[PDB]
């Protein structure tokens, strides 16, 4: 019985094996089978790509710890994104349910279950301690759960208390579940962030790194304000250039969004890949170049 899958994959990018020791397709297979062995839960197939395995857990946390403890043991590998697995239940086709249970400060209660409700959850059990802490129980669908917990973590400052598993199937939710609304903003090509580039692109949105990181052609930078994506240049400025041309300003910027693995598989979209390294996570377009995506989107 498993209930989430993704592709587990050989790193093809710019950067692979600069940060992490194990990296063949051999060495992944070798070590996805070696966990077969004590994971009764976990499934691995082979796949008509001799670099690409896909990868079925209990859910999404049981294939996020593995890929966790994957980087501490030094392999570099991507992913594709979390997959909640649909199975036809009578003539109706259903989705994989959890049961999270949460123990929060009183103060962060109205935060989480505000968060909660709109990741589609529904309270079923509300139980204060008349301590200052009150326990929380929701049923969710797998699909809205990815990435609640580092949300949760955040917005309670560490101090709170999650626990999920597998409830059952149910008939399926309607919508764009746990899916990205935005556009992603691409990098054209390889080399050093600057932030006199990055001053300009921060107007169009959120960026995930700042001055100085090292970045390739397909790597995805920052998050569109707009739904649509864009490819854009972060290695030298155009914006200051134009602010002469009428004033000037101090270039700052923002602090970047950072992604922790889970929040990184809530995000990225089927044509996307996140990049992992035992010190690094990263996220990628498939096709790096724009000329290969727009030859993908024409018929
Ligand atoms: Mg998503
Ligand atoms: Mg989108």
């Amino acid at each position: 019985g498993s209930t989430v899958s993704m592709f587990f994959c050989v790193n093809t990018s710019p950067f692979c094996g600069k940060e992490g020791k194990f990296v063949t397709s051999r060495q992944i297979l070798d070590r996805l089978n070696k966990e077969l062995v004590h994971n009764v839960a976990l499934r691995v197939e082979e796949t008509e790509d001799a670099d690409a395995f896909r990868v079925s857990g209990r859910g999404e946390l049981h294939l996020s710890v593995l890929i966790e403890n994957m980087r501490r043991e030094g392999f570099e590998l991507a992913v594709s994104r979390p997959k909640v697995i649909f199975r036809e239940i009578d003539g109706r086709k259903q989705e994989p349910y959890e049961n999270v249970t949460l123990d929060v400060e009183e103060q962060h209660q109205g935060s989480v279950m505000q968060a909660l409700g709109e990741r589609k959850g529904d309270l079923k059990n509300m139980n204060p301690d008349g301590k200052g802490r009150v326990r929380l129980d929701y049923v969710i669908p797998s699909r809205g759960l990815i990435g609640f917990r580092s949300e949760f973590m955040t917005m309670t400052s560490g101090t709170g208390l999650l626990y999920s598993t597998f409830s059952h199937y149910d008939d399926v939710r309607p919508g764009e579940v746990g899916q990205r609304q935005n556009g992603v903003l691409i990098s054209n090509g390889q080399g050093k962030a600057v932030a006199f580039a990055l001053f300009g692109l921060q107007d169009r949105g959120k960026l995930f790194l700042g001055h100085g990181a090292e970045v390739y052609e397909g790597q995805i930078i920052g998050i569109h304000s707009r739904s649509n994506d864009l490819t854009v240049n972060c290695l030298t400025g155009k914006k200051l250039t134009n602010m002469r041309a009428s004033t000037d300003e101090a270039v700052v910027l923002v602090p970047p969004i950072r992604m922790t693995l889970e929040q990184a598989l809530e995000f990225i979209d089927d044509d996307e890949l996140v990049e992992v390294t035992p010190t690094s996570i990263r996220i990628r377009k498939r096709h790096l170049t724009e000329n290969d995506r727009r030859r993908a989107n024409r018929a």
